[PDB]
Order: structure tokens, then C-alpha cells, then sequence
């Protein structure tokens, strides 16, 4: 039947892992996207989910920003976004990082479906697409890649 | 459009790790399979689809074969079997393993779809639901997970 759970375990080779926990309670319903990081710097960090869930090479073959309405880099709450734009993950002081978000765009069937995809969480802060910068619509200006994994279906 | 490709990277904390490829031409056509393993005790390994993609807890969140048409485990070659059941991977006195299959249940579309669950490697030999143990028609009786990891999408 439809999927109502997923999870993606992030890791690579800057110090930085994490686990992201998907719930889908109905099938075009709302994705609630819960996820937890160490080893990150202090502040913002942009975290999308990628086109293809392949992560060889150290993230670099994840793809673009999962676009499948072919729309420009934005926030997750402008009306104008990339389907796998999830924003930023804000770290504490300690590195440690605690993100909850509640998405309508994202999902785990269908068309927008992220199952098989990859998760990806960067070096820098994502601009929403604001920034002024060339790359600020298509990435955030978010730069590296420091950890990505791909999503997988989980047990409901 | 349909999946054609798909990659899974295969890790764990056994020393052992590998990399699956598939490729499918049509939506339900066969699947190829090609995968390569190093750190493996010489022998045969049971090779298997779990049903979750969920690698949190090391290989045992991946659950049990994924058996959509819940039959008995069995050989990739026989009638009665998972349509996760892909045998064993047989690795060389240095180690290193190399597998290659083309199989007609596992697919990249459907309800057969592999993409989003995972790939185990075994401890021991798949013994194919002959072996006349309480696991053999269940397990193979393959024994403990060295290495697994979620399927995703690959670039086509
Ligand atoms: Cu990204
Ligand atoms: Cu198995
Ligand atoms: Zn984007
Ligand atoms: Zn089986």
C-alpha cells in the first residue's frame, strides 16, 4: 500500500552523520521530517534532498536539488521551490543539531516521492534562494557537501 | 518515467563492504545485477533483498527477505522462493567477491520494486530452503548481516 514511513542515514568523511525520520500518514498527506546531526560547525546548513539516491564518490553523483515541477531554488515555505528544498539545520554551539518540519511538497509516494533518493546536508548556509548569487536559485549558495545517505522505506 | 538504474553501497562493521549495480530495460523487464565485495571470509555468503531500507541499527532494521508474494525462501532459479532471495555471493581466498545475475521477480518498478529496501550480505551459505534447518525455509540459514545498505536511484 502507500508508504507511511522512511529514514536516510547520513554519513561521509568531514566528521558529520545523522539520521532523518519520515512519517506519511495518509498518502498525499503531510510529511513530518524529523532528523538529528553531530559533528556539524555552529548555524545554518542546507539540507535538500537530492535527485538520485546514489552516493558513491562522496556525495558528488547525489544529483541537483530534487526539482521534478522544474522550479527555481527557494525556502520551504515560499510557493516558489524546488520540491527537495527543505531549508536549513541549525547547529548548536556543540555541533549537535535537532531539525522537525512538517512538509506538503516532499513525499513518500508518487510523483514527488523521495523514496530512493538521497538526503544531503552542506557545509554552508542555504540562502532560501535570496542571497543575490547565481547559485543562490539553484543551490542556496550552500555549498559542500558534508554528509548525504539515501532514503529507504521503514518498517509502519 | 520508469527507474533503469539503481546503485546500492554495502557497509557494516565487519570489515566488509561492496557495491550492488542494477539495470532494468523495461518496467517489469529482468533486472541485472553486478556486485563487488571485498573483506569476505572464502566461500559463499547469502545475498539477499530485506524489506526496509532502514539501516539505523546496523543490518537488523532492515527486517526479514522481501516476499511480496509470500512464498517460502528458495534459489533465485526456483519457483518457490522471495523475490528478495539472490542466492550466494561467492568470495575468493583474498577476500574479494564478484556476483552477477539477471533475475526476473526483483524490479525497479511495481510492486516488486527493490528501489528504497535493502541488500544484506551474509555471514554463511544461503542454503537455498534445502538444508533441512528450522531457518531453511525462512532465512537460508545464512546466518548474521556483515554488510548491507539502502537501494536508491541512479542516474539513468
Ligand atoms: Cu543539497
Ligand atoms: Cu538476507
Ligand atoms: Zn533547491
Ligand atoms: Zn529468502
Amino acid at each position: 500500500g502507500s508508504n507511511m514511513k522512511a529514514v536516510c542515514v547520513m554519513t561521509g568523511t568531514a566528521g558529520v552523520k545523522g539520521v532523518v525520520k519520515f512519517t506519511q500518514e495518509t498518502d498525499n498527506g503531510p510529511v513530518h521530517v524529523h532528523a538529528e546531526f553531530s559533528g556539524l560547525k555552529a548555524g545554518k546548513h542546507g539540507f535538500h534532498v537530492h535527485e538520485f539516491g546514489d552516493t558513491t564518490n562522496g556525495c558528488t553523483s547525489a544529483g541537483a536539488h530534487f526539482n521534478p515541477t522544474k522550479q527555481e531554488h527557494g525556502a520551504p515555505e515560499d510557493s516558489i521551490r524546488h520540491v527537495g528544498d527543505l531549508g536549513n539545520v541549525v547547529a548548536g554551539a556543540d555541533g549537535n543539531a535537532v531539525y522537525n518540519a512538517t512538509d506538503k511538497l516532499i513525499s513518500l509516494n508518487g510523483s514527488h516521492s523521495i523514496i530512493g533518493r538521497s538526503m544531503v546536508i552542506h557545509e554552508n548556509e542555504d540562502d532560501l534562494g535570496r542571497g543575490g548569487h547565481e547559485l543562490s536559485k539553484v543551490t542556496g549558495n550552500a555549498g559542500g557537501r558534508l554528509a548525504c545517505g539515501v532514503v529507504g522505506l521503514a518498517a509502519e
